[PDB]
């Protein structure tokens, strides 16, 4: 059963169970995989997405402790290109438009999120004590 | 190089980089280990230690995603006993008194914490924005 290289990219700010289940899903897309995780730069995240709490180094250091993560590209490019796929021998991109070309190419694998499991939601829990 | 069974127990509420580095350290105490993590019940934690945010199932589910964790006992007993060590074939208990008897027996391995890396500290960061 040949090894399949999966790439999942993202911010991974304040990593919670939702991220972890997505990473697990991507890791288990095939019997034998290498999961590469790409972690976005602080600047491109702020410019393109919004505020981020943790630094690149913090968000990357946390991901190193996750079981499903085989390799990390940090910082990663904001947009996936065909040359990037070729440079890293990537078979599929896992995420969940700017990946239409991956879908056209048969190189996109969708993964799902998990609601309520997040960090911001846990502070609410602490606060509901009042 | 024979396999060594390590047990680390704890609450593991709102798991952060400090926990993860402690788990990594315990996992890497010997060349070949099995790290068992014990997760304390909601009730005994509240009674003996203090408030806890996440439920037993949440705290346990998160730990399942950590690379260094080979096995989980959930809930675990609040106090480690000699019979418990025997039941699970545990060679060393990793933590950092109620483990004096483990030290007397040569079955205690100390691990260290990491300051500032924690969850409560990150909300401070968000708030310092004002």
């Amino acid at each position: 059963s040949k090894n399949v290289v999966i790439y999942a990219d993202g911010v991974y700010d304040m990593l919670h169970l939702g991220h972890m289940k997505q990473l697990e899903q991507a890791k288990k897309l095939f019997e034998n995989t290498t999961l590469i995780v790409g972690v976005t730069s602080d600047n491109e995240t702020k410019l393109f997405k919004g505020q981020v709490v943790q630094t690149l180094e913090e968000r990357t250091e946390t991901l190193k402790h996750i079981r499903w993560v085989d390799e990390i590209i940090s910082p990663c490019p904001w947009v996936v290109t065909p040359e990037f796929l070729e440079k890293y021998k990537i078979d599929y991109v896992a995420h969940d438009d700017i990946y239409a070309w991956l879908k056209r190419a048969g190189k996109f694998k969708a993964t799902q999120r998990t609601e309520g499991v997040s960090t911001t939601d846990l502070i609410v829990r602490i606060l509901k004590n009042y």
